[PDB]
RNA sequence: CUUCUUCAGGUUGGACAGCUGG
């Protein structure tokens, strides 16, 4: 890989409450022995072969260290694997047809990063995605969601898809002919976004500062667009702004 | 043989504003 930052990409996925459908999925009514091994058989087909078949699809940089069953543990470039949850994401949603949810964790390393922290970091970031319950009066978590590199980025895979990816796309689409001083305003971009929960007042002007340094290489209508995303959806806005800037990090790939 | 030693009127306006390269 050309552009990027030289970091791995750790992909752990696993379908949320398997066993809860194994024991009462499927209605009293139509319970079997056959209806068992086909459902059992659909799942570990479409894990093991079609993981394979549909990674072969497109040339992925993955090299997949287990698919088995309900289970995923994958490893390659960060950008590919990345791409490769969304796709993952949506080509179980179709075969199960949203009977069953997938949670997955994305971890991002050095090469020389021990591969056991590797595992343990991706696994807990998993666990965390199995732990998201947008409101604490539930029962059970949703589940159907994913972690992004760390316990705190953890968004349901709606949310990542359309609010982060469309961010991600506006962004990219409005900030490629920024000169390497536009690359650090991002930088305080990022600092001030993070900043904001202890600083309500001071650091929204200094948000609305940069953004009009900005608004001459990015035109005037975005920066309101970042703007109004700052004071309505900042996490989301964060997420994709860190993300960019790993994206287009110019210290080789 | 005379007094005025200066009085009156204008008192800034328009233009450019950061661009390239790593
Ligand atoms: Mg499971
Ligand atoms: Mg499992």
């Amino acid at each position: 890989v050309e552009v990027g930052i030289n970091r791995l990409g750790v992909l752990r996925a696993d379908v949320d409450n398997l066993g809860q459908a194994f024991i009462n999925g499927i209605p009293d009514d139509y319970l079997s022995i056959s209806r068992t091994a086909t459902f059992s058989r659909a799942m570990s087909r479409f894990f093991k072969n079609y993981l394979n078949q549909l990674l072969a699809e497109k040339s992925y940089k993955i090299n997949v260290i287990y698919a088995g069953g309900d289970d995923l543990f994958m490893i390659g470039a960060w950008q590919d694997i990345l791409d490769f949850s969304i796709v993952l994401k949506q080509k179980f949603a179709d075969f199960t047809q949203n009977k069953l949810s997938i949670s997955a964790g994305i971890g991002m390393f050095r090469e020389k990063y021990p591969v056991a922290r590797m595992a343990s970091l991706t696994g807990d970031l998993e666990d965390a995605a199995k732990d998201y319950k947008p409101d604490e009066r539930a029962v059970q978590a949703t589940k159907n969601a994913v972690t992004l590199f760390d316990a705190t980025n953890v968004f349901s895979w709606d949310t990542l898809e359309n609010d982060i990816f469309v961010k991600l796309d506006a962004i990219t689409k409005n900030f490629e002919k920024l000169d390497e001083t536009g690359k650090a305003f991002i930088y305080r971009l990022i600092d001030l976004l993070r900043g904001v929960n202890e600083n309500q007042q001071i650091n929204i002007a200094r948000l609305a500062y940069t953004l009009s340094r900005m608004e001459e290489k990015i035109g005037k209508t975005f920066a309101q667009e970042l703007y109004n995303w700052a004071n309505a959806d900042r996490k989301t806005l964060i997420m994709a702004l860190e993300i960019y800037i790993l994206k287009t990090r110019e210290r080789a790939a």
